[PDB]
């Protein structure tokens, strides 16, 4: 049940759990979407990060359009609580907890 990423067909990250392992494929189980696992290819598999954040910096951010996910964003603006984001290239007004450094871990 080791837990993963895995990058959606939509270019986002989506939290998930390791199930299986195959030659080819893995095959995860998601977050409330557990239930069809997909089964996965390496490559489109990466590991949650371990355990600064500041402007203009590049982070991920935790949307959607849908299940919610990781999506990359640049922090243009901060101020009080409220980060003024970008992600091809809407905005939006965040906080601290929609966020985090880009995980820069790496696909299989």
């Amino acid at each position: 049940e080791l837990t993963v990423e895995v990058r959606g067909s939509n270019g986002a990250f989506y939290k998930g759990f390791i199930k299986d392992v195959h030659e080819d494929s893995l095959t995860v189980v998601f977050e409330n979407n557990w239930q069809p696992e997909r089964q996965v290819p390496f490559n489109e598999v990466r590991l949650p990060p371990p355990p600064e954040i500041s402007e203009g910096d590049e982070v991920e951010v935790y949307s959607r359009a849908e299940p919610c996910g990781w999506w990359l964003a640049k922090v243009r603006m901060m101020k009080g609580e409220f980060y003024v984001i970008e992600y091809a290239t809407y905005n939006e007004i965040v906080t601290f907890e929609r966020l985090r450094p880009v995980n820069q871990n790496k696909t299989v």
